[PDB]
């Protein structure tokens, strides 16, 4: 049986990957991302808590998981504490300027831990820094053959990291962020000339009024610039074949398989996250053994 | 003949400012230098709901989209999207050294309609006789440059001296922090809902509060003690006074229109700098210049009138 875990957000497949570290499901380091999702999450983060103290126990990973890490910021902290040393990422249709390995290299301020930062080039400084972590981020799609030396160096200690955004997704719905407000607070931002809120924060952000309520459009997505990734139920199964096809031709035996639904954040819709799960894990099921437990069950014995 | 002097909160305003001077006759309509000595560049590219040709119809409509759509960071491109400036150069203590030279820049809108401004580093095809496409140059400059004869001739052309005094002194963590109130609804589901989208999409970029039986959504700057400190001493700020004046004195600098930007409400000059700052900008301004520094408010007063 292959350890399979489904979860609501992706922050929660950082939390998943040092369990399976702890069990010994996978390997301390050296391990492969096959990370399939619409977007590659390679935001940079700037953590309150040094990612050298986190790792120490399974408690402390739980709690930083739900604390400081986003949907978009899970990747590099793992990079950086050495746990992969090669990313993959699977997208449906790649920007075509973003094409081959890339060879970067991640370290923190002083380290601390804390600021991480990118580099290509490996400085002089770093050389021999065990704080510096060398890896390749590659861009790959489900319908590329892959070459018999490229086949060999993506087979190693495979974590298979899926999104269901991937197959069917709405950016739309997953950008926009608001929050309740006061009517107070709605009113200051539209009539006080000096409302730190209105003129420090920019983009679509606004207020609106809605049903007796006030609401702060933190993030308002670009509507004309939006495309409609949202697709029906034949091209999610016809997406869903190309992923086993993909994984039967690469010879890919997975040492963890990780689900994320991303329908709460609303990138996957809500209308389709349950029919692309359930036939994903059929599809899965076709090819790999293992049985699917929920992350709740994970955190239950972590808190316990 | 004294120098129109304007002095303003928030940088926003500078936009309002500029239109009102264009009304007037202080300034022409296009063809002017903006002589931005600021600590921020303020060259975000905004996306507006107001289209920058109805907005310039009359100064009322300038006024409503100053307080509206405009951030203290986004007043500038539209300004250049409309051809009030021709060039602009940034006055800042240190640069980036990667940023050298004049930098030949050309703003124009989607589908001519002025609402999506569209920043290009080369003039595109399409764009090349389009009377919506404006070209221009944006040129950073020190206080201890010592400018050549062709780039002081150059400079010197219809110059509007644009200062915000964070420029003199800044604190970037003050500045960046906002805060707004929320309902009891909002700050629990926070709390206790690990899903609840503020926490998944922002994580430790931002935080909620609870003061004097109220609630608030707090955006933060993680590890904050190890971030940058820009605040510097009253000798240090003397001292940069000294070095502006000296900079406006050896370029021969005749402003058509002087504004100044406080930033202490935003927060990004120190409260208790600022005052000092600013009398002692004005007192060393008035040894080179002749002014009567008036406050924004009363080129409003007349608008809503
Ligand atoms: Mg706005
Ligand atoms: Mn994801
Ligand atoms: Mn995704
Ligand atoms: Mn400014
Ligand atoms: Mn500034």
């Amino acid at each position: 049986k292959i350890p399979f875990y489904i979860m609501e957000e992706h922050n929660e497949a950082f939390f998943i990957w040092h369990y399976a570290v702890a069990e010994g499901w996978i390997n301390k380091n050296q391990n492969t991302l096959l990370h399939v999702d619409e977007h590659s999450d390679l935001v940079v983060p700037i953590l309150n808590s040094s990612l050298k103290s986190v790792n120490e126990n399974i408690k402390r990973v739980h709690d930083f998981t739900y604390s400081e890490l986003t949907i978009a910021n899970f990747i590099y902290p793992a990079l950086y504490q050495g746990v992969f040393s090669q990313v993959y990422w699977l997208r449906q249709k790649h920007d075509p300027k973003l094409n081959g390995q890339k060879q970067l290299n991640i370290y923190s301020h002083q380290g601390e831990g804390k600021r991480l930062i990118l580099k290509s080039k490996v400085d002089f400084n770093n050389l021999f820094n065990p704080d510096c972590k060398s890896f390749t981020i590659t861009p790959l799609n489900a319908q590329d053959d892959l070459s018999s030396e490229e086949s060999k160096k993506l087979n190693k200690s495979v974590i298979l990291d899926i999104d269901i955004d991937y197959f069917s997704c709405d950016n739309v719905s997953g950008e926009y962020l608001e929050v309740e407000i006061t009517e107070e607070a709605y009113y200051d931002y539209i009539n006080n000339l000096y409302n730190k809120l209105r003129i420090c924060w920019g983009g679509n952000a606004s207020v609106k009024y809605m049903d007796g309520k006030y609401y702060f459009c933190i993030i308002q997505p670009d509507k004309l610039v939006a495309e409609n990734l949202k697709v029906s139920e034949d091209a999610i199964v016809e997406r869903i074949d190309a992923l086993i096809d993909f994984l039967k031709v690469n010879e890919i035996q997975p040492k963890l398989i990780d689900v994320c639904r991303s329908r709460l954040s609303g990138y996957t819709p809500n209308d389709q996250w349950e029919f692309i799960e359930n036939t994903l894990v059929e599809k899965l099921s076709s090819i790999y053994e293992f049985e699917p437990i929920f992350v709740s069950e994970l955190s239950k014995k972590v808190l316990v």
